[PDB]
């Protein structure tokens, strides 16, 4: 079977899938269990060896999507799909999830010096695993290429149990959990990839929505000193859908709210010591406690209950400002969109059908924005059905006369907006940007949020030669363009410039475009980008 | 455990189940494997002295709900569902598979002489199973109200293996299988169900969808000749949204163009003797070839594939001219609707989009109506998204132009005025009809199709008082007006009657009302209904 040896001279075992060699399920920390919620991860401790690693370990803990301190019944659905016996069979969740998951081309040798693409996965900070996005489709691709690499997969905590915040967390320095988690899976890598046959100095970091905005927040992390025992943790970032978080310190106004309501959910309310009473509640309260805040599918919607924010120490101030002044690992970069991120979305206000309840909308999700900022911001997304997301489609699409309008604020702030800022201020390295529209018709939905998901990981689509091909010769190359693709990647330097910078997707092949479009919309979120935060 | 003795004299055990005690997956006919498909039931001949019956069998075969003789992601995303082994785990399917299943109040002895409900499930004539419509809702209210009742609930083959049809089948007498299946089930119950405690003399069919059309096609079963050994099988009836199959008979048009596509699609295009290649085809090969068939969620929508059809056997003639010319039971009868029956399935058509679009797919649908009947179809049916279904939702729900228009005419057709031809028509017995408005704002679905079987088996809301109480008490007592509604339930005499004549239900509960809506478009499909027929 293969084996690896570790850095500590631990020998493992793997499984050969034929199609690729797997070590899964490896502990990378102690379990965050008990006393040990919501803090720093602490470097796993015991040995390994002559252990197998076969299967992926479970997941942690997943917050319902409908969860909320109301009752309906897409919060009961949903809870009696993930409460059943058949669900948990098949994805089965723990406190107890700290694991990293290394998947290589059969045949690889320690010593090999593969390219490594460190895969963070997304699901709002609140649902996930590693287990959903399997890696054998780019493994595979990358052998055919002839620039195999090895894939690596970092489980990491959501939700309450990886993104609590309010002051106490603060005060105590564990904010960001999940992030750390992630960052310590990083460490593992380096210290211990090339056994199974990686490159250390050949780290690529990607991810995709919440995946891809925590690969943001670890160029901007310790204000951008990616350093490791004096090397850096990675030389490239790809990052599908989603840039800056958005969002205002650990111990602003809505991490202590979150943080409140799930301190009364899980019985604390009357405790002095309110992170000692969460650490010695059951599993099952804390996950009650959890399910009784918005997930990301209530009504709330991506004003997330759990999210990365700025906590003076490892995240030292607003995301968009550290980009700004330059705080930020210098590596080169992919960052890309789907054309209608936000239409799924929109889906969690379709209670909102006039302009009045719009505006309170906006106002409830941007409580820093001013009525002045709000106008600007409705003059520059109208009501006009024609002008909202799914873009394009005319008067189809119109669940509501507020839907599309909602759909595209959404997914402007959170995305596609969000990428172009990033893109104007980052010097870091060289850049590449894409936007898909593959999907273009679809009903509703368009070119919807993690449709690329299924393009990378799924079923072979036009969208695929960007998703594998171009990403793994990134990651091999420093250039997506090593891929032979059909159309030449052109280099994006600013929203600005005077040529196409876009590489575009249809359900045809490639073409090239500009990142020129809904400037208004740019001027409204992004002149103040701290007004729209949550 | 609980024990009965049927009438060959066989004890068999069920499952104490406390709630409840079941008797499940009780064989009725003989496997109708191999040289029996498509052919009449043979009536199980062994012995089942002894033997435990306290889990349910597997389904019959499923039809993918978007199968097609086309390739596309919905098709394909399905088959990976159903072909899964966790869906195969929970929901096992078998040609295998004639099974009747008896659920009685816990404590009920032979003798008890309780009324029994004989529930025929739905799904499109294409899916479903007995499993998946769970009696203890029923039951548990039954005993509520001091009405207990048994739930008997008959499996039958469904799409190509129970509905298969063309000129072969014909002339071999073997049309409309899995009807010919619930009616051996409903005579095991007349010989078999007192052994469980149950009254043959007092059972009410009931069914939703496919179920309900298929309780219409035992009302003018054998020209309405519903005796068995003299007695009728059935005293009353309960239709959930639908009436008569607005069908063509079983050696027309389309019933030989399906034929003739699923012969070539199983490999026996060349054979001289079709039915007999049929036969001899493995398990696996018929369902491919039936996956190869347009399912009900595919764009041909409503116009099924498989579905009963007059066989000038036992349904002799045009289903809409056998309750027009009295060939019925006269029994009394309850019959009703959700009031937007059409909004999952115009999700089949969002490419449709233009008037000319729409008509085109009208007569595709239609193949016997004229351009004047189309003419008089589309005008009683206007693009005004205003008024198509979601009804009385506005400018709302508008995912096309087309959809809300295409919604509604699927619903009347398929439902909603056959419901209103039916009482209109039928005087062999008391008729009492209701409209559910229970999801009036639900997005873009309203009070959509199958969303009784949730009030009814898995969860309570204003509905079930309907849906279990009402039912249950015409059931015993051939009255719902017994259970005791805060609402009395008027009795309905037809569509012109003075008063209100249909029970109502919305969030809040009961009130009356009158079926006297769309009436253009009730006479543009029913002056002549066999215009509009598939
Ligand atoms: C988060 O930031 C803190 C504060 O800068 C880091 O803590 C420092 O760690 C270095 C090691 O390089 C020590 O030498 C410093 O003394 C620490 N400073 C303080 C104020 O404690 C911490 O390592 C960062 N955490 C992560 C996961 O990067
Ligand atoms: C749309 O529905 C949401 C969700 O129910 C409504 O917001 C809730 O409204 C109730 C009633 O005021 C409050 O108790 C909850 O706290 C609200 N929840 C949240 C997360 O805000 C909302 O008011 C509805 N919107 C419109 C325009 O009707
Ligand atoms: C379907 O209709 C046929 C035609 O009436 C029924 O066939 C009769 O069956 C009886 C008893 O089984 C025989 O004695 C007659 O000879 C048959 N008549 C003819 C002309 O076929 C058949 O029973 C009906 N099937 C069901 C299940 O009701
Ligand atoms: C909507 O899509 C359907 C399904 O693809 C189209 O119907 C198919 O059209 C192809 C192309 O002509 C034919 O080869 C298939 O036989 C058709 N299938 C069926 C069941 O009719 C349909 O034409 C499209 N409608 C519009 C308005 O574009
Ligand atoms: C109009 C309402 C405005 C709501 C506030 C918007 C501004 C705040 C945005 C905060 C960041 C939220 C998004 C973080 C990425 C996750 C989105 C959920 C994705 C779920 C799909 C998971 C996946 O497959 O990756
Ligand atoms: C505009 C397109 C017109 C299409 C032709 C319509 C006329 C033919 C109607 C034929 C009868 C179809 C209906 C039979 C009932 C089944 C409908 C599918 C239900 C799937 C849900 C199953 C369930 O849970 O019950």
């Amino acid at each position: 079977a293969p084996t690896a040896k570790l850095a500590n001279g631990d020998t493992i075992t793997g499984l050969n899938a034929i199609i690729n060699e797997a070590f899964l399920g490896i502990p990378f920390a102690e379990p965050p269990v008990g006393n040990l919620r919501f803090k720093d991860p602490v470097p796993y401790s015991g040995s390994l060896n002559g252990q197998k690693f076969t299967s992926y370990g479970p997941s942690c803990m997943q917050q319902n999507p409908e969860g909320t301190f109301e009752e309906n019944l897409g919060k009961t659905a949903l809870d009696l799909v993930m409460q059943s016996k058949v669900f948990q069979a098949v994805l089965p969740q723990s406190e107890d999830c700290l694991t990293i998951n290394v998947v290589r081309p059969p045949g690889t040798k320690a010593g090999a010096n593969l390219p490594v693409m460190l895969w963070i996965f997304g699901g709002g900070f609140e649902i996930g695993s590693p287990t959903i996005f399997p890696p054998a489709q780019m493994v595979t691709k990358s052998v055919l290429m002839g620039k195999p690499i090895i894939h690596v997969a970092v489980n990491y905590r959501v939700a309450s149990w990886g993104f609590l915040a309010g002051d106490d967390i603060k005060a105590e320095g564990s904010g960001n959990a999940g992030l750390k988690d992630q960052r310590l899976g990083m460490q593992w890598v380096a210290d211990n990839i090339a056994g199974f046959g990686g490159d250390p100095s050949k780290v690529t970091i990607f991810g995709e929505s919440a995946g891809s905005m925590s690969v943001l927040c670890h160029l901007i992390w310790n204000d951008g000193d990616n350093t490791y025992k004096g090397k850096p943790l990675f030389r490239a970032g790809i990052m599908q859908s989603g840039a800056m978080v958005p969002s205002d310190p650990v111990d602003g106004t809505y991490g202590n709210e979150i943080y409140d309501l799930f301190v009364s959910s899980a019985g604390c309310g009357s405790a002095s010591d309110k992170l000692a009473c969460l650490r010695s509640a059951s599993s099952d309260t804390l996950l009650d406690a959890t399910n009784n805040t918005p997930g990301f599918l209530a009504y709330s919607s991506l004003r997330l209950s759990y999210l990365p924010r700025p906590d003076g120490k490892n995240i030292t101030d607003d995301m968009y400002k550290l980009v700004r002044d330059g705080k930020y690992a210098s590596v080169p970069v992919i960052i890309g969109d789907q054309n209608d991120e936000g239409t799924i979305f929109g889906l969690s206000s379709l209670n909102v059908t006039t302009n009045a309840q719009a505006r309170a909308y906006f106002k409830q999700s941007f409580i820093h924005a001013s009525d002045a900022e709000i106008d600007t911001l409705m003059a520059a997304y109208p009501q006009d059905i024609t002008q909202g997301s799914p873009f394009d489609t005319g008067i189809f699409n119109a669940i509501t006369p507020q839907f599309k309008r909602i759909s595209a604020v959404l997914g402007d702030l959170a995305f596609i907006h969000a990428r172009r800022y990033f893109l104007n201020h980052f010097q870091g390295g060289t850049k590449y940007s894409f936007l898909s529209k593959q999907l273009s018709g679809l009903p509703i939905m368009g070119t919807f949020h993690a449709n690329d998901i299924v393009w990378q990981d799924y079923l072979l689509g036009s969208g695929s030669v960007i998703y594998n091909n171009a990403f793994i010769a990134f990651a091999t190359d420093l250039d997506p363009n090593t891929a032979g693709l059909l159309v030449n990647w052109p280099k994006y330097t600013s929203s600005s410039q005077s040529g196409n910078n876009l590489m575009m997707i249809n359900a045809l092949g490639l073409y090239t475009g500009k990142d020129n479009f809904r400037t208004a919309g740019y001027d409204a979120l992004m002149t103040n980008p701290s007004s729209f935060f949550v």
